[PDB]
């Protein structure tokens, strides 16, 4: 249960992100031992909300802390509000959270990258309240990303800053205590006419609803007064790539009101083709990272805005939520620029066998049907989003992981009928043992970089064979999800190195050779849009510089050929 | 005389390059009062030779010296140089020499890029000798660069950083004592066959001498026992722009014996275009510095020949020897790869009134005559020298400056019947005194940079303006010696701004629009080839970064668009 929260007659949001106090464990749990929170924390630091806390104080044993750390602020809750009901929403904390009310515990949260939410309708006082939030980094085997801890230091094998914080919005806000808690909507379409299948569920079903369907003129198309319905939309406005059309399921219920943004569109895999309203859709673009300088993975939505300016410019249709879910922020800006997405779950970090009972196991592979049945249900009704992925780069190579994934991509067929399901490569074509559970076949391949650093000549003959094997393999469409270099900004030479930002170029373009030459390719995806931290190491020069555009989002050398040859596409 | 070292069976060289020992002045002239000459040099550290000496040490006070600094070496006279006539030879001094043989003064030079040599047949002693050489760098009115000193401060409204030292190689030589003393060749076409006009001074003209042509496979096309005559050379090989052929005027008299290549092509100036060998030539290429890291103004035959693969890579082929004339190994290297250049005086700086009685008077034009007849004294047999430069950006608004130039290029025309003569301007084209005394007018503009600085869209309409009122009032064609703009390498921003690397590139795309709209411009020159230093200021970034390549000889974006142009014309 997870509708985004709104602001209308009826319900109210209250945004609590602004300057915390922070500290963090002396010893692991230290807060927990001490219960810290039964009164207000001492020894504190400010730190803000949104944001990771890692790269904002000039302290290497914050910024490398294992463990927790401990938020706090204070909010009110006004006279105003008093016979409302009342729910804490945190978008995401990473990783793992306790919450505290006042000294009393009121929820948990296992998981980074998803919302989560308290009702506290019966605890918060009117006037002042203490909010606690205890944020936990650790990761372990059942946890998505994968990691483990060794004797404490902190291990895993992918490759993005581990950065800690509460990374997402934090609000309060009030509905009615009769309210609309869920909604689903599907679309369909006959010709010119659309057709929208909407279920409303809500908390008193004999009661009265009134449903509108608005254009973008805010006009009613259609009413209903069903909780669910099957209503007709006359020459519906398709929902395009690079031309969104949002309508509106406009509820009143009771005192309560709700606006839910959706798109009409269909999706069809076929052999070879990927059809968006019937029409073939390649992909152009990029997976992409919660990054920036100083705030880590916090939602910064400035950033955002310059970042589908870029993806504009260049001619991007498209990006990967690699390798976890976005901010909704990001998903709200995809659905109106009409941006098409790949929405991924955090199953990353399991490769280095991996799928055994004491590592990946039946533990977690309960926890990531949950993480997928949550992502399902906070983006379900985003028409941007396409295809689901399920994993990267996991060890596929493994037997045992052949039942893993058969499970797994069993439940979120069972969960959406709809979009197709996906999951990315690394792994050698011959080796791969789940890729046959997929709709498309991703895959991530370096070549001229991890394989054949340097040699230019071999990069088109090495991916138009790797390609063609992964196609006869597995007899479906394919995108390569991944391929780039490393480029250090101003580096140039005559002729070309790696790390040279003519390099960069060379590369790309001798990877789109091979692509070119092949039938069954639906999408190019380079790594990495914009350079980002990575946990250190000798093979990364201040984090991963794959960026076709700097951490600062200015361009280097190869993104002047990659518009040219994506906007001509 | 002044003809180039030889190494036969009857002419040797012996180089004395390596490491010198050297001395600054710790106060103005303290050198020559203390007659540091007549004893060993004492407290002294090691410089090399050829080099500046400004940037090889680590000392703030040697590399800003004002005055004079003393170098010394030992070289020896062989035994079996026992009655040939001895000639020491310095390729350059920057800016003033006088020269010591075992402790007594032997000659003197002003001006610091141009060869002079003395005979020390009589006073070198067989074995160990002893060689002092006082090196100066002040520049006054009557110099070439101009300058002047306050009170001691060097000033100069030149860009470039006033190195010093021994720039080129010193050579100690022997010929026989009846020897071969200058030799002048000159060529014309009719139709398919070529004749090569030759004359040769000896210190016996009374004696036989024989005069072989050799072609490039040293084969004998033509043959003279002459002193001065006038030779057919049937079906000749014409030295062409891109494609150079070098015949050989191979001497014997007495017991000398010189071999002097040369190349037959013709040149004429038509309305609106440039004929060499009948053929419309475009300039495409740049003005160029001597300069590099470490070593300053040193000759560097390694990056000479990086450079000329450079321009070959990038298409261009030409350059203009900015404001100096170049080492003559850079002038033979452009006549055997086919380069052609623009050989210019160093009559620079004469701009901030400036050609008045107390400083550009009658005793710089005298000067600057004595330099115009050294440099063709020493350039004249390169068929690479297509066109005489006499000054670079004079304040030739000023009255006064009409009657110095009529005398400058009537002089060079005295001296060179057969090479157009130039000069560059910067004052506006209303003020301009002096362009109509040229054959080619020559212009520095750099709109969207030192005009209209970051305002692309005005540089089109603001060259081709300027263009058409430059061939209006003169009526000849027009070459674009410098425009370009200040570029650090990896800086990047979109959109572009001024020193980005994008913003090079489109300031050079704008004004190659207004050349390309235009029938009378022959030529464009980009400033600058390479990054190169500076005299100090606010708007030089450790020196001036208008290069195309960097000082280490890298490409900037804007050189692979530049290639793109160049190549395909
Ligand atoms: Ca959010
Ligand atoms: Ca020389």
């Amino acid at each position: 249960d997870m509708l985004f929260p709104v602001d209308n007659e009826a319900r109210q949001i209250k945004e609590l992100n602004g300057i915390w106090k922070f500290k963090r464990d002396n010893y692991y749990k230290q807060g927990f031992e001490e219960k810290w929170f039964e009164k207000p924390l001492e020894d504190v630091i400010d730190m803000p909300v949104p944001s990771s806390y890692n790269d904002i104080t000039t302290d290497q044993e914050l910024r490398d802390h294992v463990g927790w750390v401990w938020y706090e602020r204070k909010f009110a809750v006004p006279r105003l509000w008093k016979d409302q009901r009342l729910v804490l929403r945190f978008g995401s904390v990473t990783h793992h959270a306790v919450i505290y009310l006042n000294g009393k515990e009121i929820t948990r949260h296992k998981g980074g990258f998803l919302p989560f939410e308290a009702d506290v309708t019966e605890m918060a006082n009117e006037g002042e309240n203490r909010l606690t939030v205890a944020v936990g980094n650790i990761l372990e085997w059942d946890c998505l990303p994968v990691g483990h801890i060794e004797y404490m230091e902190q291990k895993f094998d992918f490759d993005f800053f581990n950065y800690s914080g509460i990374h997402r919005p934090v609000r309060l806000y009030c509905t009615p205590k009769e309210y609309i808690e869920d909604i689903s909507v599907r679309t369909t379409v006959d010709d010119k006419d659309g057709m929208v299948h909407y279920e409303i569920k809500t908390n008193a079903e004999e009661k009265f609803i009134k449903v509108y369907i608005r254009d973008e003129k805010n006009q009613v198309v259609a009413e209903s007064n069903e909780m669910k319905d099957m209503v007709l939309v006359k020459d519906a406005q398709l929902w395009q790539p690079g031309s969104a059309y949002l309508y509106k399921l406009d509820i009143y219920f009771g005192q309560d009101h709700y606006t839910l943004p959706f798109g009409i569109r269909t999706i069809q895999l076929t052999e070879k083709q990927f059809l968006i309203n019937g029409k073939p859709f390649y992909f152009k673009g990029f997976g992409k990272h919660e990054d920036s300088d100083i705030r880590g993975k916090g939602l910064d939505e400035a950033l955002n805005v310059r970042d589908c300016e870029l993806l504009k410019w260049i001619g991007a249709n498209s990006f990967r939520t690699s390798h976890y879910p976005y901010a909704e922020e990001m998903m709200q800006m995809a659905d109106q620029k009409g941006i098409v997405v790949i929405d991924e779950v955090p199953a990353v970090g399991m490769n280095f066998g991996i799928f055994t009972e004491d590592k990946v196991n039946e533990k977690t592979l309960a926890y990531h049907k949950q993480v997928l049945k949550e992502l399902y249900q906070r983006d379900k009704n985003h028409p941007c989003v396409v295809m689901w992925s399920i994993t990267n780069e996991p060890h596929s190579s493994e037997e045992a992981s052949r039942n893993y994934f058969e499970e797994v991509t069993k439940y979120i067929r069972k969960l959406d009928s709809e979009r197709p399901i996906t999951g990315t490569m690394n792994v050698d074509v011959e080796e791969d043992k789940i890729s046959q559970f997929f709709d498309v076949v991703c895959i991530n391949r370096y070549f001229g970089w991890y394989v054949g650093a340097g040699k230019i000549e071999r990069i088109y003959p090495s991916l138009k064979t790797d390609l063609i094997k992964w196609h006869e393999k597995y007899g479906k469409p394919v995108i390569v999800t991944e391929y780039g270099a490393d480029t250090i900004a101003g580096l140039h030479k005559l002729p070309e190195v790696i790390f040279s930002e003519e390099y960069q170029k060379r590369c790309i373009e001798e990877n789109n050779k091979a692509m070119d030459e092949c039938d069954f390719v639906i999408g190019e995806h380079i790594w990495a849009f914009a350079d980002f931290m990575t946990a250190f190491g000798l093979k990364r020069v201040d984090g991963n510089k794959k960026g076709i555009f700097t951490r600062e989002r200015q361009p280097k050398t190869a993104a002047f050929a990659i518009r040219e040859r994506w906007r001509k596409m």
